[PDB]
Order: structure tokens, then sequence, then C-alpha cells
């Protein structure tokens, strides 16, 4: 009796939660990206013949399902850090999925509303446009939070090759028009919006098969990152901050004279730069004399116009190459803070409520939004601390046509051994196959990687292990129609759907 249950408000509530939840399946550690078509497939389908307030209630609970059920990770980083209740610890995920659900319900509601009835323009080029717009609403509104978006989905995927000529949130524009039009076809029994929904899912195929880079095997250098796994509840204390180091250059001094390159995770050296000059220029000295440069990401407080200590989450560069000076220009300041991690709302009511919103050196202060690429022996590193590498658009700005490797140092510690820094892994990924160069990833405990430049995995060391990841890795230069074009051909796209939708919605 499927044909009159489909039709009740609360069954296809109950469904957006089933298919909301297979969204996430599509993701790092479980990487069935089929579940990707099937979830978008759901939130189209289900609202399917829906007044405009009763499809974002669908839409709603379709984001609750994908948000509460793909990101709950952040539970351990307040369960294990934040000394709160644990129904308040609840709380706060169950408000972040609700949150990041209004974008989604904000999404139904207005496509049922401007385009009630059920045909080829909602779901092909009125949802698609109107997801770009929401999409971009959850990451701008805020500080943004882009998170579990369905093109990263497609790092090993048909749609592959797509990311390197528009972007990856074409990939997120194209699998909402297969996925409407599958549902189409599904919904209403046709056979002519299945054949449409293989035919644009089958054409950016072949685009897999185009290389943009040349590579280069000349300047082979072999990088070793030397993953630490310091203890995130021991990093920043006081008595570690010796321990610490002597890890850091007990594996490093090996390296020194084989490694061109060596990289050390986010705030490897938990002390301020200022304070930590002596050993910083004392192991500046020893890499420049048999010939490597490190790079680390260190604390700065770097002094103001106003003689005020604003803090920095920054990326130091030592040894042949670039030689290490406080006033040198081979840094790289943080410049997206992650929220109530690295920065605190307003700083006045909420830090003093918790433990969780006063975390050990959490109050860092944004850089330039665009910086000049790392220097070291000789090649052009383009930095995204941690949380940046998600940012497409701000990684692809900073990205000069001389860089060699992109460089991201990330802490995934917080995140115990949940699926949060895998997702944040496959997000990196993206961002080497987009603007072909290979990606230098450098955790503190989480995927140390070296990804290649199609987002291929070139070599990886185990989790949650104190080990080196020494390899070698040819750079690549060439441009990409991503890198030279951005994000504007999308919006023009999105604009010219966009518009010729609404104005079909008025004629009406
Ligand atoms: C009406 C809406 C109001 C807000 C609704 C939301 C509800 C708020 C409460 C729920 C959200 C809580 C999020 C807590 C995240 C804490 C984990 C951050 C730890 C961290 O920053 O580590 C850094 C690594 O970056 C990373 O590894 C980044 C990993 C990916 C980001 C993690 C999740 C961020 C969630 C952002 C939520 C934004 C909501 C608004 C859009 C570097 O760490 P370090 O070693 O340098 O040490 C520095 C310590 N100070």
């Amino acid at each position: 009796a499927f044909a009159s249950l489909i039709e009740r408000q609360r069954i296809r509530l109950l469904l957006a939660l089933l298919f909301g939840a297979c969204g996430t399946l599509a993701f790092s550690p479980y990487d069935v990206w089929p579940a990707a078509i099937i979830s978008l497939m759901g939130l189209q389908a289900l609202t399917f013949n829906r007044r405009p307030l009763q499809s974002a209630a669908i839409g709603f609970c379709w984001g609750f399902g994908l948000f509460g059920s793909g990101i709950n990770w952040v539970y351990v980083s307040i369960a294990t850090f934040g000394g709160m209740p644990g129904p308040v610890n609840i709380f706060l995920v169950v408000l972040l999925a609700a949150y990041l659900s209004l974008y989604t319900g904000l999404f139904a509601g207005v496509l049922s509303r401007l385009w009630p009835k059920t045909t080829w323009l909602r779901v092909a080029i009125a949802a698609p446009a109107l997801w770009q717009v929401t999409e971009f609403l959850r990451g701008w509104v805020l500080t943004g939070f882009p998170w579990l978006q369905f093109g990263y989905s497609q790092i090993d995927g048909p749609l592959k090759g797509l990311a390197p000529i528009m972007g990856v949130e074409a990939i997120n524009f194209l699998l909402m028009m297969v996925s409407g039009l599958l549902a189409l076809a599904l919904v209403k029994r046709n056979w002519r919006p299945l054949v449409v929904a293989v035919v644009l899912f089958a054409l950016p195929f072949p685009l897999r098969y185009i290389q943009w880079f040349t590579p280069q095997p000349e300047k082979t250098i072999q990088v070793s990152m030397v993953q630490g796994d310091i203890p995130q509840s021991l990093k920043w204390d006081e008595g570690q901050l010796l321990n610490t180091l002597k890890i850091y250059y007990n594996a490093t001094a090996p390296l020194m004279g084989k490694s061109s390159l060596i990289i050390w995770p986010e705030s490897a050296i938990t002390d301020l730069e200022i304070n930590q000059q002596p050993f910083l220029k004392a192991l500046d000295g020893e890499l420049r004399d048999k010939g490597s440069s490190l790079v680390t990401g260190i604390v700065d407080a770097r002094l103001n116009k106003q003689n005020r200590y604003d803090t920095y989450n920054t990326i130091i560069t030592l040894g042949k190459g670039a030689p290490y000076s406080y006033e040198s220009a081979d840094r790289y300041n943080k410049n997206h803070l992650v929220p109530f991690g690295e920065f605190v709302p307003l700083e006045s009511i909420l830090r003093p409520l918790a433990p969780f919103f006063d975390l050990p050196m959490s109050s860092f202060s944004r850089g330039p939004y665009i910086q000049p690429p790392l220097s070291a022996n000789g090649i052009e590193l383009t930095a995204a601390i941690s949380y940046e590498i998600i940012l497409g658009e701000q990684v692809r700005d900073n990205f000069r046509p001389d860089t060699d490797y992109l460089l991201t140092i990330s802490n995934d510690a917080w995140f115990g051994k949940s699926i949060g820094p895998w997702q944040h892994f496959q997000m990196a990924r993206m961002r080497a196959l987009e603007l072909a160069r290979p990606l230098l990833r450098s955790t503190n405990n989480g995927i140390t990687a070296v990804i290649g430049p199609q987002g291929e995995i070139q070599a990886m060391i185990p989790q949650f292990t104190r080990e080196v990841l020494t390899t070698n890795v040819t750079p690549t230069t060439g441009l990409t129609p991503y890198a030279r074009t951005g994000n504007w051909p999308l919006w023009v796209l999105t604009a010219l759907f966009g518009f010729a939708a609404v104005l079909m919605s008025l004629r009406q």
C-alpha cells in the first residue's frame, strides 16, 4: 500500500533522514560514490508535489539526516576536550546539524515556492542553480562551513575530470542536475529524463583522461613529512614543549642531507616563535649546512601598528634556500580561522561559560587573504593551514603559476578515531586534482599523505603512528582551466540557469 503511504507528510520526513543519512556513505571512509546520487534523489523526489512550507521541512530533515549523520565527529572534540555535561555536548552537535540544515530547508522551500509542479525545469535548471546559491550561503554566512559537499565525493569517479575545468562546485552542480533528472524519471515513470540523466553523467567521463600538467622529472626532491603523533591533551602543555621539540628534532636529523624538503605538522612548535628563537637559529644552521630545508607550523606574536600582540597561526621556513629570520617574508599566517577552535564569537560571554569555549591557544588572528607562496630550497610552496584546504577559491587565489607543490599542515588529533580526519583528507585531495599540483599534506597524527597531481594518493603512513613519510615527489607545472578562471564561469552558468528559471516561474 505504498501508493498512499508515500503521500503522508510524516512518512516523507522519516524517509528524508534515511536518504539524508545515505549521503555520508559517499565520502572518504566509506567511499560509495553512488550513495551521493541516491541521497540527492531523495532530496528532490521527496519534495515533489508538496506545498512550499512542507518541502522546507522535508529539506530540513534531509539536511539533518546528512549533517547529524556524517558530521558528528565534532562530538569527539566536545566530549573529550571541552568540559561540559553530556547533554550539553549532544545539544551543540544537534544545534550544528540543525543550523547547517537550514540552508537545505531554505533550498527546498524556495524550490517548491517558485516551481511548484514537478518538471525538468524544477529539477535540472532550477534545483542546480538554487543548490549553488544555498550551498554558497552555507559556506559564506558566519564565516561559512562548506563541509559535506557531494562534489568532493567524486574524487575517484566518473565526474573526476570536471574539477580541473570548472572546480569542485561544478561537480555539485552536475550531481544535483543528474540526480534531479534521475528522480524525475522515477516519480513520473518516464524514460526520457533517464536518458538525459545518463548522458550528462557520461560526457564528463572522458575529461578525466586529460592532463593539464606537465610533470618535471628534474626537480624530483625527497620530501619527508614527520608525523609526531603528539597527544592533543598534552600538545600545548608547558612540560611537553621540551619533549615535543626533541621528538621532531630526533626524527629530522637522519633526514637532513638526504631530504630536500622536510615538513612538520601544524603548530609543531607549540611555543611562540619569539620565545623559541635560539632553537630555530641553531636548527637553521644545521639544516643549511647539510642542504635540507624545513617547513614548520608555529605560533607567532607579530607586533601590529597599535603595538598589540596579534597571535597568528603561521608557517616558518628554515634551512637551505630560505634563511630563517624573524622579519623574513617566507611565512604564511592562517587566514580562515576555525570557529570555536581558534576564535570565539565576541570572546566575551561564551568563553567564561565553559572550558570548551576557552581552549589552549585559541585567540588567533586572521592573516592576509592572499599571501606569497613559501620558498624552501628553491621550490615554491602554496600553503593552506588545515581548514583552509577545504576552501577551493581561497587556495586558488593564492595559487601562483610558479607554485610547485601545494602545502597543507593540519592537526586532526581532536577528532579521535572518527571519520572527521578522512572527510577533511578527501577534500584536501580535491585541491591537488583541480590545481594539478602535488599536495604535501602533513598532520600531527591524522592522514599524512603525498597527494598526486590528480587526487591520487602517492604515499601514506598509518594513522595514529609516530612515523616519517619519506618519499620522492616530482613537481608539476601547467595551469588548469579552473586555476586560470576560478569560480566565475560556474556562477555565469548559475546566473544563466537561475535567471532563465525565475522568469519562467513568474511567467505563469
Ligand atoms: C546559529 C548558529 C550558531 C553556531 C552553530 C554551531 C554550534 C556551535 C557548536 C558546534 C560547533 C563546535 C565546533 C568545535 C570545533 C573544535 C575543533 C577545532 C580544533 C582546531 O581548530 O584545530 C585546528 C585544526 O583545524 C581543523 O582540523 C579543522 C577541522 C574541520 C573543522 C572542525 C569543525 C569546525 C566546526 C565549525 C562550526 C561553524 C558553525 C558556524 C558555521 C588546529 O588546532 P591546533 O593544534 O593549532 O590548536 C589550536 C587550539 N586552539
